[PDB]
C-alpha cells in the first residue's frame, strides 16, 4: 500500500507513487463542500520540484512547508498546468519566497488578465527540463478543458500528469466549462495519446490516480 502522510484537519495529503515521486492533494472548501486538487512534488537531488500550486497562498505555504521539512530539502521550482486558482492560487508565495514559477506564455498572459501574479512564461509547445537527476518535458497538446492547459510527463517512470484536460473515473462529466473547448479537447487528447504510446500511470487534476484509462474516460465524457 502507498505511503499517505497528512497534515491535521487532512486538508493537505502526499501520497507516494515512487521512490521520487508523490502526488498532493489539497481540499477547498467552497459553498460548504471540500473539493480536492491533485499535484506531484518531486524530490530531487537538488530540491523539490512542484507541478502545481494549490487554490490559495494559505495552502500553498502549508504545501512547501510540509515537504520541506519531510524531505529536508528546498522548493526550487513549480510548473503552473493552467490559469485556474487550483493550479495558481499559490502564485503570490511563490514569487515573494524566489521560487520559480514556469507556467507557457499564454498561461502568463491569462494570468495577468484575470489579476494573479505572473509566472514566467518560459515553456514552449515541448520543453525538456531536467532538475538534478529528475527528467521533466511539458507539452502543449491544445486547448480542452482551458485554452493553455499542459502536460506534465516523467519519462524516466512514464507518468503523465493529466491536469485538469483528464477526468478522473469518479468524474460523470465535464465539470467546469466556461472556460473550455468541447470540440478541440477530444483532439488534444489524442495529440497526448499519439506523443505517449506507453503510460504507467495518469495523475488527473481532481480524483483518483489511473492509467491510460482516464484518457479514454474522458474521450467518453466529450461524446
Ligand atoms: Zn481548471
Ligand atoms: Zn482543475
Amino acid at each position: 500500500e502507498k505511503t499517505v502522510i497528512k497534515n491535521e484537519t487532512g486538508t493537505i495529503s502526499i501520497s507516494q507513487l515512487n521512490k521520487n515521486v508523490w502526488v498532493h492533494t489539497e481540499l477547498g472548501s467552497f459553498d460548504g463542500e471540500a473539493v480536492p486538487s491533485n499535484g506531484l512534488v518531486l524530490n530531487t537531488s537538488k530540491g523539490l520540484v512542484l507541478v502545481d500550486s494549490s487554490w490559495d497562498d494559505k495552502l500553498t505555504k502549508e504545501l512547501i512547508e510540509m515537504v520541506e521539512k519531510k524531505f529536508q530539502k528546498r522548493v526550487t521550482d513549480v510548473i503552473i498546468t493552467h490559469a485556474h486558482a487550483d493550479r495558481i492560487g499559490g502564485i503570490k508565495t511563490l514569487k515573494e519566497r524566489g521560487i520559480k514559477a514556469h507556467s507557457t506564455a499564454l498561461t502568463a498572459e491569462l494570468a495577468k488578465k484575470n489579476g494573479y501574479e505572473e509566472p514566467l512564461g518560459d515553456l514552449q509547445t515541448v520543453t525538456n527540463l531536467k532538475f538534478g537527476n529528475m527528467k521533466v518535458e511539458t507539452f502543449y497538446p491544445g486547448k480542452g478543458h482551458t485554452e493553455d492547459n499542459i502536460v506534465v510527463w516523467l519519462p524516466q517512470y512514464n507518468i503523465l500528469v493529466g491536469g485538469c484536460l483528464v477526468k478522473s473515473t469518479s468524474a460523470k462529466d465535464l465539470g467546469n466549462v466556461a472556460d473550455a473547448y468541447v470540440n478541440e479537447w477530444s483532439t488534444s487528447i489524442e495529440n497526448v495519446l499519439k506523443r505517449y504510446r506507453n503510460i504507467n500511470a495518469v495523475v488527473p487534476g481532481h480524483g483518483e490516480v489511473g492509467d491510460k484509462g482516464l484518457l479514454l474516460h474522458t474521450l467518453d465524457l466529450l461524446k
